[PDB]
């Protein structure tokens, strides 16, 4: 394959894709070294600090903390999540138009240095607030909504736990499809009909499960709270009239810089299975959001594109079962796309109408 392999069964660890949670970060770090307690206090108290109007003054009194004591990937990912949440809270405040156009240097410099190390933009992205923003309540119990929590929220009542955790559980459901991908390509190389069929049916089954998990969003997110509260903190400064030149990262760049806020295009799940199934100004935007995924996940998506076409293989075999299994995967992925559009309508377009 174009996919680098660790062994005959498992893809390379260099893709940072976990067998159990997929593109999500496995067992995220929850605590930083004591050195960073001042950052953690602010992030853990964002709801009451934003609500009381205390957040900005608190950030402005922070001392400068070097990033050199964040020595491994998980601590760096946690620090990025912490600093990114503080940054969105600092820029947008309570979300009433009182924006800050300069991010103070004692956040901007460490945030930007950590972002450079991880090759992610210095703005909150999906890999922060969903893929790394979670824990198990009971380590001995499975990955279920009842047994999990987020690490950070923005405002009390913003429904961030529901929005982030349901998204994460969709990613985890997709993980059981991602781990079958090498089997698909081995089965094509070996001309193993049943192996390919069972792989495609498993992928379909897991993507169908992912849609069923996605349906839970309605039980844990209120449309008005999402649109009027949470959406503020997922908004960016690229083409935004409130920050028309972007944000000044004090002490890192002289001039303001534009970075985009959140997009569903930041989940690698869509492109992963679009490419696998051959069903790939919107192209430019799509590729830009790819640069907001972790670089290892970009590399996985690129390796997938270098592989033979599953679609053309299946459609050449005169094999109803293979085609039905392939069609079941296409249907499942299209249903995820359609549901995303339904969520955009109910949680953004309609509330905006009001
Ligand atoms: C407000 C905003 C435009 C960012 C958005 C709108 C609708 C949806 S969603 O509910 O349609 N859906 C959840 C996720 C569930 C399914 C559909 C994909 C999925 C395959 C995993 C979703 C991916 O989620 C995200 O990429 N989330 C995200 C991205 C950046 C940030 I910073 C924070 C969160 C999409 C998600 C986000």
């Amino acid at each position: 394959s174009g996919i680098q392999m660790e062994n005959s069964w498992t893809i390379s660890k260099e893709y940072h894709i976990d067998e159990e949670v997929g593109f999500a970060l496995p067992n995220p770090q929850e605590n930083l070294p004591d050195f960073y307690n001042d950052w953690m206090f602010i992030a853990k108290h964002l709801p009451d600090l934003i609500e009381s109007g205390q957040l900005r003054e608190r950030v402005e009194k922070l001392n400068m903390l070097s990033i050199d004591h964040l020595t491994d990937h998980k601590s760096q990912r946690l620090a990025r999540l912490v600093l990114g949440c503080i940054t969105m809270a600092y820029v947008w405040g309570k979300g009433h138009g009182d924006v800050r156009k300069v991010l103070p240097r004692n956040i901007a410099v460490p945030y930007c240095q950590l972002s450079k190390k991880l090759e992610l933009p210095p703005i909150l992205v999906y890999a922060d607030c969903v893929l790394a923003n979670w824990k198990k309540k009971d380590p001995n119990k499975p990955l279920t909504y009842e047994n999990m929590d987020v690490l950070f929220s923005f405002r009390d009542g913003d429904c961030s736990k529901g929005f982030f955790l349901v998204s994460l559980l969709v990613e985890i459901a997709a993980a059981s499809a991602i781990k079958v991908i090498p089997t698909v390509f081995k089965a094509m190389q070996m001309q193993e009909r049943d192996t390919l069929l069972k792989a495609l049916l498993e992928i379909a089954s897991c993507l169908e499960k992912a849609l069923q998990v996605f349906h839970q969003i309605h039980d844990h997110v209120n449309p008005k709270a999402f649109f009027s509260v949470l959406r503020i903190y997922l908004s960016g400064w690229k083409g935004n009239p409130q920050l028309s030149d972007g944000l000044v990262y004090e002490g890192f760049w002289e001039d303001p810089k534009e970075f985009a806020g959140g997009s569903a295009g930041q989940s690698s799940v869509f492109q992963c299975f679009d490419v696998l199934l051959g069903i790939q100004h919107a192209a430019q935007f799509l590729q830009d959001m790819r640069r907001y995924m972790p670089p290892a996940h970009r590399n996985f998506l690129c390796s997938l594109e270098s592989n033979p076409s599953v679609r053309e293989f299946v459609l050449s075999k005169g094999d109803a079962g293979l085609r039905e299994a392939y069609d079941a995967c296409v249907k499942a992925l299209v249903s995820l796309r359609s549901y995303h559009l339904q969520i955009v309508t109910k949680y953004i377009l309609i509330p905006a109408s009001q």
